[PDB]
């Protein structure tokens, strides 16, 4: 089932801005949202498609493992952390690009269209180049998608081996203390209208686990850091995080 509740549109219209946050209770099996319409409105996935496109990589065997290195080409871009050597853990963290079109020109159309069929990912659609169309093609995917194809990664269930779906949640990792842990990945869709920001992912506790993912408009990057703080804000009030 589903259940709405508007009272989280404040946390949006706080900072002057508006999107969605699903939740996705395991235990129980219920979601929640503040917006039913856009929780099913379907965009650009941008970043987040790092977490099928890992996946992929890793089972095809174009990443051996987690810390195979892969060079800098020496082409100077204007995120710092872009210009230097990576693994599939700091590509991650860092939202690298460059690391990832490489992955998809080597794992090639046939192979990331079938693969994403496989994995029921949003629309399934890759048409436009291979090497960015999660950025400026035709794949889209909602925040409710989201959820489904994070729960299957969650339990094991997607079609790549353990160990690909392993290494990927290794690689999600983004914050752990003695209350929660967070496997999760951030978006950032700017090439077509509307910009927004994506978070997605889970809040693993003791006894239960709580899928979310949201987005919100995102003008500038100035708001960035909304995509992290507004989900926690109502992490926090559910009392899901203290
Ligand atoms: C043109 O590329 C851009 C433009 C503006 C920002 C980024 C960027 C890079 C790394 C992390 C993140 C992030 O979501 O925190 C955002 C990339």
């Amino acid at each position: 089932e589903w259940q709405e509740n508007k009272s989280w549109n404040a946390h949006f219209t706080e900072h002057k801005s508006q999107g969605v946050v699903v939740l996705w209770n395991e235990n129980k099996q219920q979601g929640f949202t503040n917006n039913l319409k856009r929780a099913n409105q379907a965009f650009l996935p941008a970043s987040t498609f790092k977490i099928p496109n890992s996946l992929i990589a890793l089972d095809l065997g174009v990443v051996k493992d987690e810390h195979q290195v892969f060079k800098w080409d020496g082409q100077t871009r204007d995120i710092a952390t872009w210009n230097r050597d990576h693994n599939l853990i700091t590509a991650m963290k860092y939202s690298v690009v460059p690391v990832y079109q490489e992955f998809a020109r080597q794992i090639g159309e046939a192979r990331m269209s079938k693969m994403l069929h496989a994995f029921d990912y949003g629309n399934e659609d890759i048409s436009g180049n291979v090497d960015s169309f999660w950025l400026d093609g035709g794949i889209r995917i909602s925040a409710t998608e989201q959820i489904s194809f994070l729960r299957k990664l969650y339990h094991n269930k997607l079609h790549v081996s353990e160990r690909s779906q392993r290494i990927v949640k290794q690689a999600m990792l983004t914050e752990a203390n003695g209350d929660y842990i967070i496997r999760a990945k951030t978006g950032y869709s700017t090439r077509i209208e509307p910009k927004i920001g994506w978070w997605v992912g889970w809040v693993e506790l003791d006894d239960n686990v709580w899928f979310f993912a949201m987005n919100m408009d995102m003008p500038t990057s100035d708001g960035l850091g909304l995509r992290q703080a507004i989900t926690k804000e109502v992490l926090k009030q559910e009392k899901i995080i203290p």
